[PDB]
């Protein structure tokens, strides 16, 4: 499902994959990349079957691409009625019946009805002369972009915060923004429960005040609760994400961690969306304290810098290193920098190693003379620009 | 003790001056306005004296004010060289023993160096091989320019926020901002009762987690604890506070806090520079998390508004109205105000009433077609000269 990557022959290894059949729709994608346009006049395609395995396999070649539905109680439904009531847009309850024969649902060939019931049980929505208007609720969900399920949940979580809150330590802020748990990667309980007593004084503060209990985590895993399981997740969730935050090096998360480099970026990439959601849904809500603290939360888990690189980062080819090297050379601001000494930034980006051999996202590999030149570029062209 | 006041005649009522004699070093200025330069060539003063306290008013009169002491363990001598030996220009305590030789103390005509044992106790400095360096703590209080008494009590109460903190209000971030009571007004127990009843569910909490008892508030003084008093009244302070920074009407205050306006400018200006060193504090003592929401609190506090007209109030005149009015105009940011047209501010200042009549501070009063003009006026050079 990725960028095209061609290819004279493409070979797959079993029909099955990962436990699973292949699906139809992924195999049209699956080789289409074979043949280059221009280069190579044929391209081919061998899937490698074993035993009865054949006869699965070939399901694949002649198979057809399974019809598109529209997957609309439903979750995915809720927030449609939702956007487009909280909006203005349409406001009479007729009006909204005819924007649900506009679906796709609609144009294929009950429930649309009964599901703004459901938005008026949880306060999305007040009920007036019938005509809707929006709530504070419910107006801070659409500009936030939250599905309509999970800020029932963030509401109260969010609100559970307003009571008790820690600061010394970027845990409790860092605890509201981790997303969920997906499947991101797979729990060791045993090397939690190492890391669980390791944990300084002030971070097991935080743990007792979001439900994680210090007497059951990784305890009774060991020796054998949805809601519970989905904090306890919650935690590793932030407390992985608070080293990354710490520009600890990405290796040493793989030996304390035991999550793969490549599951953390999915992360760190998926965590920074919801602190730029949650910070909205704070604004609109009129909580103008934590969208303080939430506010420099989504720049510092992009791109796993402290608040010392925020400014420094600013700049698109300073990702994690390229600005803390830069920043030990007395640049602290992306003001200065960018009357900086063209040949003074050669030297230092030359050192801390841990001719086009440097690399910047979207141009492929550059040489050092290029993108340090870059380096100051690039910040000339922001301090007037954005004034 | 103010600005310059001339007038011809000046009257004293009593030498006693509530309840206590009048001092002969403010005397010497109580008549010194009396004689104009140039227009009258007569200047008089009648102090007014009855029965036997003609002897005690007249002993001013052949009086001379008392000569200057020192005042120089000492409070006011611990941050003496505390400003010295953390700034790093005295380090040997040989050295810092012809610093007490350069003092007033010193030069009129022992426990200098039994005072510095005094800040080892407290942190504040390190003992090294003598020869001292400053601490973590000890740098910090240098920068904030607090007293290394009231720091030890504020570092414990600053880091007792990090136990447990609320954002919902804005009383917990005010209560530890609040300077102290002195003597800004008199208290009003009953007053505070009715007062204490009717605050919300919010704010009750904050109270609680400072020491402040609902048991007891108002309930034993009217029946009949130094750290436990200074308590209550910097509670009673943040109440006050917190109005403030609503932009309730000052006279409105009076009716509901029974303290005049005369002391509440007093104290949110005094509580102003508060803010502006607790900021600094935790500044330098490395907590990022409290220095983001002190930081807009140094500006709320001098000019008692909102969060909303903080970029508004840059300009020097609009001090808690003239920015209310402008922001309802579509005015909410100083950028483009500075664009915004000269006759349309005019007819929106004229409006809001609770030709030089319209006063701004510093240059007594203005019209209005001249102050509105200074409005955008100043607008215009805050643009650039801050870029």
């Amino acid at each position: 499902s990725g960028v095209n990557l061609p290819a004279r022959r493409v070979i797959i290894r079993t029909p099955i994959f990962g436990g699973r059949p292949l699906d139809i729709l992924t195999y049209k994608q699956m080789v289409g990349r074979a043949g280059r346009k221009g280069v190579d006049t044929v391209g081919e395609s061998i899937l490698i079957c074993k035993n009865s395995e054949k006869s699965k396999g070939i399901a694949l070649l002649q198979g057809s691409l399974k019809p598109v539905r529209s997957c609309l109680v439903t979750g995915s439904m809720i927030r449609a009625i939702l956007e487009i009531i909280v909006g203005g847009v349409a406001s009479t309850s007729q009006d909204m019946h005819t924007y649900a024969a506009c679906t796709f649902l609609a144009a294929s060939m009950g429930a649309i009805e009964a599901c703004v019931m459901w938005l008026l049980e949880n306060e999305f929505i007040q009920s007036t002369e019938k005509v809707y208007h929006p709530t504070h609720l419910g107006s801070a969900t659409l500009s936030s972009s939250l599905s309509p399920a999970d800020t029932l949940d963030i509401f109260a979580d969010l609100q559970r915060a307003m009571k008790g809150f820690v600061l010394e330590n970027d845990l409790h802020i860092l605890y509201l923004v981790t997303p969920m748990f997906e499947d991101w990667t797979t729990i060791d309980w045993y090397r939690f429960f190492c890391l669980w007593e390791k944990l300084p004084t002030s971070m097991k503060r935080v743990a007792e005040l979001v439900g994680v209990e210090e007497g059951f985590l990784a305890r009774c895993v060991k020796g054998k609760q949805h809601r519970q399981m989905a904090i306890h997740k919650r935690f590793f969730t932030s407390l992985v994400l608070l080293d990354l935050i710490s520009e600890v090096p990405l290796r040493e998360i793989n030996q304390k961690y035991g999550c793969n480099r490549g599951q953390i970026q999915s992360l760190q990439q998926s965590a920074a969306v919801y602190a730029g959601m949650i910070t909205v849904f704070s604004n609109r809500l009129g909580w103008h304290n934590m969208e303080l603290l939430l506010s420099q939360f989504q720049k510092r888990l992009t791109f796993g810098i402290q608040r010392e690189l925020c400014d420094l980062v600013r700049v698109s080819l300073l990702n994690a290193q390229r600005a803390r090297v830069l920043y030990a050379s007395g640049f602290h601001t992306v003001a200065d920098l960018a009357r900086a000494n063209i040949v003074e930034v050669e030297v230092i980006l030359k050192n801390a190693v841990p001719m086009r051999t440097i690399w910047v996202t979207g141009r492929k590999g550059l040489t050092e003379r290029e993108a340090a030149a870059l380096i100051v570029e690039e910040a000339r062209m922001i301090l007037q620009q954005d004034l």
